[PDB]
C-alpha cells in the first residue's frame, strides 16, 4: 500500500 | 507506462 | 480497495 | 442486482 | 446499440 | 487509450 | 421487477 | 430494432 | 391497408 | 436501414 | 473492513 | 465482552 | 451506424 | 461516379 | 505514390 | 497508430 | 532502530 | 494489521 | 550510469 | 541503508 | 472522362 | 512525371 | 526516396 | 518507440 | 566522407 | 558517450 | 542539340 | 533529381 | 569516478 | 610517487 | 584536421 | 575523460 522507494533504515 | 512501484488494491 | 471497471493505459 | 463492479472492503 | 456493463433491475 | 465500455455505432 | 415484449439487442 | 408485441396486417 | 417503401427494425 | 428501390450504381 | 450485520437484498 | 461483528482493521 | 475504413489504434 | 467510405444507411 | 483507397471511375 | 491511406515519399 | 512490533502491510 | 501489542482480555 | 528501476515507455 | 535507485559514478 | 496521358504519380 | 505527349528531337 | 535511419514504431 | 541510436548508459 | 543516411534523388 | 549518428570527417 | 547531362523527371 | 555532371567529394 | 579508498559498510 | 588507489579515466 | 589527443567519450 | 598529452612525473 505503498510507493516503493522506502528505506526505514 | 506508469511510474513503477503503485499499489492497486 | 476501487470501482472495478478500470483503464489503465 | 447492483453495479456490477464493487468492492465491499 | 448501446455498449457497457449494465444492471437492469 | 480509450474508456473501456465503447459503442462505435 | 420487469416485464416482457422488449428489445435488449 | 423495435420490440414488443405487435399487431401487423 | 398501407402498400410501399418500408423498413422495421 | 433504409429499404427501396434504391438503384445504385 | 465492516461492522459486519449488513444485509445487500 | 464487545459486540460480536467487529472490523479488527 | 458508421462506415470505413478506420484506425482504432 | 461516387467512392470514398460510405454508410448507405 | 497515393493512399491506397481511390476510386478511379 | 497512423491514419492509413500514407505516401512515406 | 525501529521498535518491533510493526505492520508494514 | 495493527501495532502489535494488544491486549484484548 | 543511471539507478537500476526504470521505464522506457 | 540508503535509498535503492543510485549512481555511485 | 479524362486526357488519356496521365501520370498518377 | 510528364504529360506524355512530348518530342524530344 | 528517404535518407534511411528511419522509425515508424 | 524510440529513434534507434540511443546510449542507454 | 557523408551523413551516413541520405537520399540523393 | 554520444548518441550514434556521426560523421567525423 | 542539348547538353547530355540533364534531368527530366 | 540532379544535372548529371556532379562532384560528391 | 571516486578516490578509490572507500568504505560502503 | 602517486597514492596508490587511483581513477585515472 | 584536429589535434590528436581527444576524449570521444 | 581528459586530454590525453599528460605527464604525471
Amino acid at each position: 500500500g505503498f510507493g516503493g522507494n522506502d528505506n526505514f533504515g
